[PDB]
């Protein structure tokens, strides 16, 4: 038979979808959401084997217990088990292309259990089972008798088993195949695994029940009423006694409550639905539900004899909520939205794609914390707790069906075929018939990147009809097609066009107003988070916070796809592809997350918490002005800290709590701020707190801040005469520089500082060099394999002409003794196969001070790449437990992204100083430095810099992190200048103009001293 | 497994769908159609055995054929040969209603075939089975091994067949079952069959072959230029020297022709289509396709190699042409259509539903013959063949998916439902597939009565999407859903409302004006032409002649859905619901024909004929306006004969030719006409002659005429004076009349003329009483059963007034002698239950000119229902071969239908005055009749009249016209006045005010005398 490969059998026995029930006997349980005791979890260990195929297994299996048969807790992912190897492909699919033939090699897993059932259960009623995420397909054998067989992964699969049931003892056969032609909709760039991920239950519900129910609420123009109203279904012997009760609480208090009979009103020639009803009940100044204040209503439905016997009852949490695209604007209660979104999978790095209340939370506190309102369920429904998590900690949710064909050639190849249509339809309709209540679920997502076939236009439309409360979107075939309502492009840049053929990405500016558009525009993916990213993210928030129809988007992606692995000693690291031997594999795309896999932020977190804050501000001299990004909200919770410091010495600080409306401003005067006797910059800085704690932030939690320089007072003092004077030893090929117990050395042949010494001790392990380089970022890589070049790649491009292989040549080296000080001159130039890329003169002068100054003067061949850098390196013999700067910081930051760093003095461990990355590059720069403090040194510019103990060489050279050792001494990388890192995608160059090294002259300088 | 309980499996390994095929391996065959060697049609003597039940096969069958087998021709419909009973049931589904379950007792058909295969076919290439009608569902072996499975009984089912093979002898095991889930997508009006239904044939096909293609034909503003555009797609191996050539011609005359290799347009991200190809090909000036001129090229496709080599061609007829709704009107090549529809069913009486060449070809020409241009294909896809004659002969085409569910609760009970997109979408997409290429399809329709459901909008969209070309109806829940592009209601009346709740049936003018409203309106059915019907008919025609966006219609229906059964002596009859035991049935509604069963004519089709014309005629004096209602062919072929009479004798006649173009007039003057030698009715008749013949005419075929009353010269003269006198003898028994061989005997205690001598020879069988029922129509009963009174049904209310049993009161009864003549006064009453329905006055005076003149006046109960007439009868004694009158004629002709009829002196046999309708009623009416002969009588007066050897007694009682007998002598009905029959609607009165005898007061004269 082989229904594995039938596109057109995707189910067998499959009962019909339906939103989540409990079939409670007791309205209290329900209305307090008490667990049922008709629900019960078959989670636990469970019996389990693999074989190659499905033909090898043996059929004794059905009727027993394999002996070999391990013990599993499921759900659980068998590779996690270590069964056989997680596959890490993003696009081309894992299997070879044959549509609809799975291979003939297809690792079957064959789960079991052996459990009690009540003989309570079997005199009367329903009996079934649930398998709420089973990959990739299944058959399923109850008590030895073939039960039935279902696809699609994300899904609730159900199976009634009264008929197969016994009083006691039974047992379960899952038959689990890997491959399935199920697989071709599943093209997700994820890890591929398989297995039993998801909860298995039981529910037995009575023989006259509850089938389905929606809800749906409608307002009037102010909603100031509203109307909730319910259709319910049920399922059984129909008797006139029948009745149903829809009641909708506000914590203890009843709201309304609503009582009827069966009995639809006529559709049409036929009649109506006897098996059917609505009720309508009238809700007054309802509390409405949002991201900002989930206002959360509960409706409890109860299927009961006219008599008050109860049968048996079901329920949901309501939220009054209108959404609405509007005159080219969506709406969320009347109110257009912006979305500060993020893609989210649902992933974890020990548990495979098992979910848990644990992790889901977690990511939503941070989430919610990180100035987040919505998330993606790229790319498939999710554990049904999820919504509910949303629904109740208040985010707004894209709920997507389960398709992609990305591997297609072309990607249309699937979706624009009938025979598919079933399929498809089959991954559409369930989630909506499963997803429909929930408030948190805004818009509907047809899948992705699958093309645009006639297939999603009829899904498109059947959405249509069945859920107008929601728009569908969906972007493949271009994100503006037929099938969505919402402009819905992934990395669509800011200003710049991208202008594929059939199917050009605009500028997002350009894109809204071709000639016919109208629609809102809506970014499914943008600023892809991969490694040291979110460059120039802020070029989006301006945009949105610009134009009324740019309402937002959602960063790709939330949480790094890292695995858990293990050396030979024990230590546990993180993997990502062709780790696990998989093949083939896409490396690291795997890695996009905003966070690592054990929720632990990326640097880049921050730029997004400080981008999407709620709070605006604006400086007029002494007045600052906070306007309010809340809809709904009032600034009830927030309290205004500010504060002026003069070069990091806090001349004033005050707090004013925040009195804002949403979409309100406020006026908030400063206090006259003193005079500074001294020179240096005025800042004042701006934060807010959250006094109280929230269900999702604790109190004292901070929501936004801003920083403005308030004026600056030149230094005009001359130093101070020298007392004792610098001495100058001419040698054959040495410079020496001789004050106080220091010392400096030139080697007059290679024309550079080759040593330090204060006192006996030699304060350099490396001469300190020029550098024109970084280690590649992930950014700068992109599909640069070393078996498939990418030309255009910047790593690419420096490689090609000689940046990581120059040789610096003499070309002058002076010694010079001034009255004052002695003064040093070199001149190199940096050529390869004959072209001088570049040109650096320098000068060094010391004076008795002790104080040495160098002045670099850069040039760069107008014809070469430009350079990630324009810098001095040396390694430091001396090795300090705490940095300590004057400048923007506290975390990592680069030129295009530095919005959300402050400036100031920052203390931290060398430690701190460091991104690991798990995929090495370039890190942890610190932007516009005034002074650096590292042991007995002291550098004073402006000017970036960084310092871990890791050479770039070595990190360019590893691969994982876990493989990195320290060095010798310290690591000091300072920079005149530094190149922007990009983000807008991460397969093609994503850094601006601007951020890039075109001037083709630089200057910069130092100074170099000892406290 | 039982796949036929599922609607998830509705086939296995069955191929794709695509345009009809033929391999053929040399062009000019392609090009002349000529047929092709790689097609084989497996048509023939088969074999057969039928089991009640799948379960009740013998293992035995897949293996060797059994020895009860009989041998049955293929195609066959297996009640056809009596195995079964065939159903007639409309609405309620012949099976219990539990989806998707169908009865045990599932007769089961088994068919094996035993055949040869080249080895040739064999050696290389694929050979496939295609199954072009299979009712409902089948499993298929061959050589033993079991082959595939196939649901929905209008569409080709398609194996390959190449793994099971052998050269030479084959067998075939073909297992076919009456029900399956298919049955419940399938229930529409008509006899409930099954078998192997339509051809069975063998495609032989390279390896590397067209595996579908697509024809477009766009055009510029005026059609002077169009672009053909060719989408080929293929399967099998691809190479390099792979090319395909399309080359279109006209005739003999290649207008063009395009060649390319493989490989399309960048579709999406993943690229293109390396599998296809598009060319376009410019026509000039091309000659356009209507169903006007059906202007056709042919389109020949190859594969072949870069080298000239020849792999295969395919190809298919073009015709050029334009659809499209515009500013709400629907447009074939720019111009808005008037559609002079017909639904139609495929039916014949002796072979069920099988269709052959001459019984298409036949209702085709009858079709054009009268006045129809289009075709409803009435509720599935039909016989292949069928398009190719419509594209051929000009007939514009509704293509219907086969899904019904009107035996559902409420109707949209299926449709509404996710779980049967699927099986609903194959049947749809399936449709597209095929037929996609015929240029007489101008428009989808997405089923029969089946509510309105979501998956009817998603197939509507997908279609939209898929084929842009036409447009889409379907009538379900409504006629004005989101699912149709045209309002298409079924029964709506011209002026009247009805107001159903959900779901109304407007009033068509009014429907259009509706707030929101703006598309066109044509009727998916009106006029049901249930037995002596579709009076109103004009009503429509006017209409749509008035109202731009009223568009026309589809009559309902074709031919008469009746069978063949056999009597005793083994004379043939004609059946209808439950004549076969069928239960149950629905009775006579499987009889709604313009035409019987064998293809004749019943009376109504000359009224639609006539509405249906294409000229218009108007007059003005002396003058004739016509008008061409061709929008694209000019009055070419037709040439107006007109004539003048007196009375009916010919005073001028005349021909002229026709010089009128689309949407023009000609003006014609008419010579003078001669002033009249008497007195009486000048008439004018004009008429369209086609002196050509043509593909679907015969030569000098009338296609239009009309009639106009010039003027009238009364009558001022006097009786030449009595040369006699009559006698008055009375008795007490009766009054009697006598002069010369004549004499009249009235009854002085009944008050009718009870008999009448001319000599010694009787000429009455029964005495002349006054008449004011009628046997009641089709129209008149309705949906009333014995069993189910339907109070509002005509009949119903005849019945309970008593208006059959009313028994009549002589109130006076006085003879009187006059100077000159006898004078007979007469008064009865009709009462019943003690009410006075009617008042009948009469006079009878009889002259010495031997004349009997009858003036009547009736009085009618103002609360009584409209009788259905008022005239006399009586039983003539005298039976005679011919019949003469002046009046109209010369075809049965009620007062709500008599446009078609003309007025004249006409001449016929006695057989032709009865209208033999299967189920009998009162029929044979010919109005306005002035003067009426037969044998020596003569009537004289303004009346209708009837005469059979049937008397309405007799008629009202025998179900089937086959059980009438001929009484003795000569039936004789001569109304005053008679009702309309209506028939807007069968199931509810539809006979209009106007033609309701309503006045309450009737006044009639007659003049009886001998010839
Ligand atoms: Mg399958
Ligand atoms: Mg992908
Ligand atoms: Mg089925
Ligand atoms: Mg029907
Ligand atoms: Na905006
Ligand atoms: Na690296
Ligand atoms: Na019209
Ligand atoms: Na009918």
């Amino acid at each position: 038979r082989r229904d594995w490969e039938n596109p057109g059998v995707t189910q067998l026995n499959r009962l019909a979808a339906h939103p989540p029930f409990a079939s409670w006997r007791n309205s209290e349980e329900a209305r307090t959401d008490r667990p049922s005791q008709q629900l019960r979890s078959l989670n636990g260990e469970w019996r389990f084997a693999w074989f190659p195929a499905p033909e090898a297994v043996p059929e004794s299996w059905l009727e027993c217990d394999l002996p070999e048969a391990d013990t599993v807790v499921v759900p659980s992912n068998w590779q996690m088990h270590g069964y056989d190897a997680p596959i890490y492909t993003n696009v081309t699919y894992p299997i070879t292309v044959n549509p609809p033939f799975v291979p003939t090699e297809n690792p079957t897993g064959c789960y079991s259990l052996t459990f009690n059932v009540d003989e309570s259960w079997l005199q009367e009623g329903q009996t079934r089972i649930i398998f709420d995420g089973v990959n990739s397909a299944f058959h399923l054998w109850c008590n030895g008798r073939w039960v039935g067989y279902g696809q699609d992964s994300r899904l609730p699969s159900e199976f009634d088993l009264s008929a197969f049931l016994r009083a006691g003892e039974n047992r379960l056969a899952v038959m689990v195949l890997r491959w399935s032609d199920g697989s071709y909709l599943e093209d997700q760039d994820m890890w591929r695994m398989s297995g039993i991920f998801r909860d298995v239950s039981l529910l037995h519900k009575p023989t006259t029940q509850i089938s389905d129910f929606h809800v749906a609420t409608r307002f009037n123009d102010d909603f100031s009423r509203a109307v909730l109203e319910a259709e319910v279904q049920m399922c059984g012997e129909l008797r006139d006694y029948l009745r149903v009760t829809v009641s909708l609480w506000q914590g203890e208090t009843q709201v309304a409550s609503g009582t009827a009979p069966f009995g639809g009103e006529i559709i049409d020639e036929r009649g109506g639905y006897a098996d059917r009803v609505t009720l309508r009940l009238n809700v007054e100044n309802p509390k409405l539900w949002s991201a900002e204040i989930p206002n959360l209503y509960r409706a409890v439905v109860e299927l009961h004899t006219a008599d008050g016997t109860l049968i048996e009852a079901e329920a949901c949490d309501v939220g009054f909520r209108e959404v609405r695209i509007e005159n080219g604007l969506l709406l969320l209660n009347g109110k257009p939205l912006l979305i500060r979104g993020v893609n989210r999978h649902e992933h974890h790095p020990l548990h495979g794609q098992v979910m848990d209340e644990q992790t889901m939370v977690q990511d939503i506190l941070l989430m919610k914390q990180n100035n987040f309102n919505a998330v993606r369920c790229s790319h498939y429904p999710n554990h049904p707790l999820w919504y509910t998590l949303c629904d109740r900690y208040g985010l707004y949710v894209v709920d997507e069906a389960n398709i992609e064909t990305h591997g297609m050639v072309p990607m249309n190849r699937l979706t624009d075929d009938p025979r598919w249509l079933p399929a498809m339809s089959e991954r559409v309709t369930r989630m909506v018939q499963r997803d429909r209540n929930h408030p948190s679920v805004i818009i509907w997502s047809l899948g992705n990147e699958s093309g645009h076939g006639a297939n999603h236009d009829a899904l498109y439309r059947w959405i249509k009809s069945v859920d107008p409360s929601r728009p569908v979107q969906y972007e493949g075939g271009g994100a503006d097609t037929t099938a969505t309502d919402i402009i819905c492009p992934m990395y669509a840049r800011v200003d710049e066009d991208q202008p594929f053929p059939a199917v050009p990405k605009w500028s997002i500016k350009k894109w809204l107003s071709l000639p016919g558009e109208t629609r809102p525009l809506i970014l499914c993916e943008y600023a892809h988070a991969m490694g040291n990213s979110l460059g120039g993210f802020a070029k989006y928030w301006q945009a949105f916070r610009q134009y009324p129809r740019l309402q937002g988007g959602f960063v790709w992606d939330w949480v790094d796809q890292s695995l858990i692995k293990y050396d030979e000693n024990g230590n546990p690291w993180s993997a990502y592809g062709g780790d696990f031997g998989d093949t083939p594999n896409d490396r690291q795309f795997c890695m996009n997350g905003l966070v690592f896999a054990d929720r632990t932020p990326h640097p880049a977190l921050t730029e997004a918490k400080h981008q999407q804050q709620f709070f605006q501000f604006r400086l007029s001299g002494q007045t600052i002005e906070v306007t309010s990004e809340y809809l709904f909200r009032h600034s009830d919770n927030e309290l205004l800290h500010w504060m002026v410091a003069l070069d990091g010495k806090p001349l004033a600080s005050g707090e004013v709590p925040l009195d804002v409306a949403p979409q309100g401003k406020q006026l908030i005067e400063l206090p006259e701020l003193p005079q500074p006797e001294s020179a240096g910059q005025l800042w004042l800085t701006v934060r807010v707190v959250q006094p109280n704690a929230t269900a999702w932030s604790e109190a004292g939690h901070i929501s936004a801040w801003q920083q403005w320089r308030l004026a600056e007072n030149l230094s005009v003092t001359l130093p101070a005469a020298s007392h004792a004077i610098p001495h100058l030893t001419t040698s054959e090929m040495d410079f020496c520089i001789e004050l106080g117990n220091k010392r400096w050395q030139f080697n007059r042949q290679s024309g550079f500082l080759s040593q330090m010494w204060i006192g006996d001790k030699k304060q350099l392990l490396t001469p300190l060099r020029d550098q024109f380089t970084r280690a590649p970022l992930d950014n700068d890589i992109g599909v640069s394999e070393a078996t498939r070049i990418d030309p255009n790649a910047w790593v690419e491009r420096w490689k090609a002409a000689g940046h990581y292989q120059a040789e610096a040549a003499l070309l002058q080296c002076t010694a010079d003794t001034l009255a004052d000080a002695v003064l040093i001159t070199t001149a190199h130039a940096w050529q390869h196969q004959g072209k001088t890329l570049f040109i650096s003169r320098k000068t060094y002068r010391i004076d008795g001070s002790g104080q040495m100054a160098i002045t670099v003067d850069v040039e760069v061949a107008s014809d070469t790449p430009h350079p990630a850098r324009i810098g001095l390196n040396c390694q430091l013999a001396q090795v300090a437990e705490r940095v300590n700067w004057l400048g923007l910081g506290p975390q990592e930051n680069y030129p295009d992204r530095l919005t959300a760093a402050c400036f100031d003095r920052w203390d931290l461990p060398l430690s701190d100083m460091y991104t690991p990355y798990v995929f090495p590059s370039e890190n942890g720069l610190r932007c516009g430095t005034r002074e650096l403090n590292y042991g007995p040194h002291q550098w004073r510019g402006d000017f970036q810099f960084n310092i871990s103990r890791y050479s770039q060489q070595q990190l360019m050279e590893t691969s994982h992190r876990h493989l990195l050792h320290a060095e010798e001494g310290t690591w000091l990388n300072i920079d005149g200048f530094h190149m922007g890192i990009g983000g807008d995608d991460s397969w093609s160059p994503s850094v601006s103009a601007e951020f890039q090294l075109s001037a083709g002259r630089y200057h910069y300088q130092l100074v170099w001293c000892q406290k």
